RNA sequence: GACACCUGAC
DNA sequence: GAATCAGGTGTC
């Protein structure tokens, strides 16, 4: 009943105009509010992938920097997909959607890859209000 | 890129369901061609809708070809449609606004119109030349 | 049903 | 900043 931010920790999210439609993605300190990592928006995605892509970045990050902290994302679909090792996205694949599919085949190949030791948790919206990497 | 010789429709209210007008203006030279008296109870899509029946009606009697702007995708759909899917409770004190969109609704289904209905761009053009100001 | 991401409108 | 009115897609 109790269940409370971890504040030492990564959020991840995602943003869009349209889904698909244009994407982008942060990480952020979930105690500060800064911003850790982002893409560049990406001309065509789908919000599913853009979340998958934001976890992956942030498993990458924090091994890269040997943090303990957990991640935490809003994203049931993409936390699914990331212990999955596969995203099963919808999206068709063409030259329009050539730069997200590329992102996507290289975040499954390291997941495929690399261990990591980072505890990727549901954010309980339900409980907490939204997420603190939201772009609003 | 801007139709200039067109009709462009717009909703005012106060409260959200709350009372609510709409009005129709010549799109180039801002004239109010027509101004609905304040209904006391409506929703914003209801108004929208009914600012666009007007604006068919307004045009039909005149044979006009001119296009009709809006801002509400909403209401575009529901003319196209034919059908007004508000949410608004339909009992004595929402009489009014029910019996108004009831009209259009039974209007569009026994009228033809050439008038072309189209989205008011407004990220690109700014506000829809209808638009009721800030209070 | 659920978890998300949008679009247009005092 | 807050609220309401409406119509969408991506996924489990
Ligand atoms: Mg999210
Ligand atoms: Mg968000
Ligand atoms: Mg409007
Ligand atoms: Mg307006």
């Amino acid at each position: 009943a109790k269940e409370e931010i971890i504040w030492e920790s990564l959020s991840v999210d995602v943003g869009s105009q349209g889904n698909p439609g244009i994407v982008e993605y942060k990480g952020v300190d979930t105690k500060t509010g800064e911003v850790l990592f982002e893409r560049e928006p990406i001309p065509i995605g789908t919000n599913n992938m853009g979340e998958f892509l934001a976890i992956v970045h942030g498993l990458r990050y924090l091994k890269e920097r040997n943090s303990r902290k957990p991640i935490y994302s809003n994203s049931q679909t993409a936390i699914k997909w990331v212990k999955d090792k596969k995203a099963k996205s919808t999206l068709v694949r063409n030259e329009e959607t050539a730069l997200i599919w590329k992102l996507v085949d290289e975040a499954e190949e390291w997941l495929n890859t690399h261990t990591y030791e980072t505890p990727i948790l549901k954010w309980q919206t339900d409980k907490w209000g939204e997420i603190k990497a939201d772009y609003g």
